[PDB]
């Protein structure tokens, strides 16, 4: 069960620096409805490079054994697309010093997994956070079949980290929010977010209920 199964009608979708081909907000609305019908729920945005986007959508979300041992390892997403937007690019530059813009993805999880999503009131960089999160999830870090949401730093927007096992149960489709080839390293323009996407982007109640501290 990968995002490729949930793209709806229309042509073949592909990721490009000039936007996701054959993807529109109207198509997203159909896809979203298909995912909801099958029991999935939207949990946030994931920004990544083009090739990674393609892998995630058509091959599925899989851990790639990166930063093993790091207690905060997992699949990073954000309810606010602006936070994800910053990571939507190639990591390493081209042969000629060009870093291409990436893509914004929408991440869906089976509804029955929602009880494993937790929120902290602490910032995740605070030295106390690891221990507070371990108390929420009931086991030592790293995250497993569970997720944590909290601020990245004080005042920061809130990131959600899915444990890799839980992330393997997600399905991911493209967002209709574009990235800008001129605005690599930059901030998302709020006005490029389609209103009709916003309307289907509410998060579950763990994300707004007071964080645990
Ligand atoms: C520099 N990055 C492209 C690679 C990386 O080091 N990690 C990583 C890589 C991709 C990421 N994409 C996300 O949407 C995101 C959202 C909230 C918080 C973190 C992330 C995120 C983090």
């Amino acid at each position: 069960p990968t995002g490729a199964e949930f793209l709806g009608d229309g042509g073949d979708v592909s990721f490009s620096t000039r936007g996701t081909q054959n993807w529109t907000v109207e198509r997203l609305l159909q896809a979203h409805a298909q995912l909801e019908e099958r029991g999935y729920v939207f949990v946030g945005y994931h920004g990544t490079a083009l090739e990674a986007a393609q892998s995630i959508v058509f091959g599925g979300v899989r851990a790639r054994s990166q930063d093993l041992d790091a207690i905060w390892r997992g699949f990073y997403i954000a309810g606010d697309p602006a936070l994800a937007y910053g990571y939507a690019q190639d990591q390493e530059p081209d042969a000629r010093g060009r870093i291409a813009n990436g893509a914004l993805l929408r991440v869906y999880v089976p509804h029955s997994s929602l009880p494993g999503f937790y929120r902290t009131s602490l910032t995740l960089a605070a030295p106390e956070a690891a221990g507070e999160v371990e108390r929420l999830i009931g086991h030592p870090l790293p995250l497993r079949l569970d997720a944590i949401t909290g601020p990245e730093e004080e005042g920061g927007r809130e990131e959600t980290i899915l444990g890799w096992p839980l992330a393997e149960r997600t399905v991911v489709i493209p967002s209709a929010i574009p990235t800008d080839p001129r605005n690599v390293g930059g901030d998302l323009d709020p006005s490029s977010i389609p209103d009709k996407e916003q309307a289907i982007s509410a998060l579950p109640d763990y994300a707004s209920q007071p964080g645990k501290p």
